[PDB]
């Protein structure tokens, strides 16, 4: 059968649901019984041809800890694909935008912080997520948590019609263009948030072309009428996040501590 070291340090319990990446599997170790997430990515799907690489990047991965950042616990080979050993949790942030479909600013603005205080320790370790969506933010009573942080530089995604318009509503303009840098996570944040006030994308239209047309344009509104009873604060915010140049764009630790931040904490 010649299984890898996967199969003999784990065996799967069920499938959790296709990902980003490619399956998501619940596992169970061997010897102590505990229970992970297991990402299965097929090898094909690796960005870098030389393994080892990659390999050093999920270590540096590995050594991180923060409250709002989903643990990767190791990764493991087959012959076949690589498996990205992280934490199991119980709904997606998107879900949660799909049923209250507007957030009160003092619940916006809890979620959000949490976010900010991932991406700001992230961000203190050279580590850009580039596809921050609330798809890969998780929930239940309080807490948020980002999952696979750092993992899109070495792994390839889905890339059929779905995941691209969930992909173009969060894109900064330098990503279309060819370059990123931490700022494109700020960008993005900045589009959550605008969605969890207004229930409503920054940038939007009916199919993948026309989103990414307003996107590249960097041209948006607050003339909803949503809007109309939202705090100077808040907009405030949204408006340094969403600057067009990434240079000029706030950081995360600027939103991390912006006013609006503060005044619900």
């Amino acid at each position: 059968y010649f299984q890898g070291t996967f199969a003999e340090r784990y065996n799967i319990v069920c499938m959790l649901g296709k990902g980003s990446f490619g399956e998501v599997l619940k596992c169970k170790d061997r010897i102590t019984q505990q229970e992970y997430a297991v990402k299965v990515i097929n090898k094909a799907s690796a960005k870098n041809k030389d393994t080892s690489t990659i390999l050093r990047e999920v270590e540096l991965l590995k050594k991180l800890d923060h409250p709002n950042i989903m643990k990767l616990f190791e990764i493991l080979e087959d012959s076949s694909s690589f498996y990205i050993v992280g934490e199991l949790y119980t709904g997606e942030l998107f879900d949660e935008i799909i049923k209250r479909k507007r957030f009160s600013e003092h619940d916006a603005a809890r979620i959000i912080k949490q976010v900010f205080s991932g991406i700001t320790y992230m961000h203190k370790h050279n580590i850009v997520h580039r596809d921050l969506k609330p798809e890969n933010i998780l929930l239940k009573d309080c807490d948020i948590k980002i999952i696979d942080f750092g993992l899109s530089t070495c792994f390839q995604q889905n890339t059929k019609m779905k995941d691209r318009i969930g992909t173009a509503y969060y894109i900064a303009p330098e990503v279309l263009r060819g370059t990123y840098d931490e700022k494109c996570d700020v960008w993005s944040a900045g589009v959550i948030l605008y969605i969890l006030l207004s229930g409503t994308p920054p940038f939007y239209g009916k199919n993948e072309y026309d989103i990414l047309k307003r996107v590249e344009t960097g041209k948006y509104a607050f003339d909803l009428p949503q809007w109309r009873t939202i705090s100077d604060d808040a907009k405030d915010l949204i408006r340094k996040m969403l600057t067009f140049h990434p240079s000029l764009r706030i950081t995360a630790t600027q939103c991390l501590e912006h006013p609006w931040i503060q005044k619900y904490s």
